[PDB]
């Protein structure tokens, strides 16, 4: 094969294989995502593609194309709009609201915005909502607001988060698991 030949269920080992529901799977990926990306280096589009429908299987018409597939982010996002045919922006809200549940708000902010095509503020102002802690939500609507860009607030929004996450030293959940 041109390029590199899938290890998949080593990758597939990196996700733990599918969760649920199809429909759970793109965001799912999302988290695994970087996982995958440790075994796979996926150094091509095709990779990335042949991956993800190779981890599920058996999923519907989650089964991207070497085309699509370019980035997790699209990917993954369309995994879920294959699902939920597709959104206007309309879905984003509850999608945020079934990972936050699930994953936490880190995830589901990742997802969302990968969901809403890197315009992180509409998933954010969902993900805001499901902020363990009000230092969490307080702070990180300060620090990751004031960022350097507006992706930058994209990109360091859940660095900040786990930051938060951090500081209060939780895991998610106003925990502080930290010692401090």
């Amino acid at each position: 094969p041109i390029g590199t030949v899938i290890p998949i269920q080593h990758i597939r080992s990196v996700t733990g294989e599918p969760p649920r529901n199809p429909r759970e799977i793109p965001i799912w990926l999302g988290r695994n995502a970087p996982a995958i990306d440790g075994v796979f280096p996926v150094t091509t589009p095709d990779l990335r593609c042949r991956i993800i429908n190779a981890i599920l299987g058996g999923n519907i018409g989650l089964s991207l194309t070497p085309g699509d597939c370019l980035t997790w982010d699209s990917a993954v996002a369309t995994l879920f709009i294959r699902t939920h045919g597709t959104f206007p922006m309309h879905q984003l809200g509850n999608v945020i609201k079934g990972i936050v549940d699930q994953e936490g708000v880190a995830t589901a902010y990742t997802l969302g915005m990968m969901l809403s095509g890197q315009n992180y503020q509409l998933v954010s102002g969902i993900i805001r909502g499901y902020l363990p802690g009000q230092a969490v939500v307080t702070a990180l609507q300060q620090r990751l607001d004031q960022e350097i860009d507006d992706q930058t607030r994209a990109e360091t929004f859940i660095q900040h988060l786990n930051a938060v996450y951090e500081i209060l030293g939780l895991n998610a959940r106003g925990q502080s698991i930290r010692l401090e």
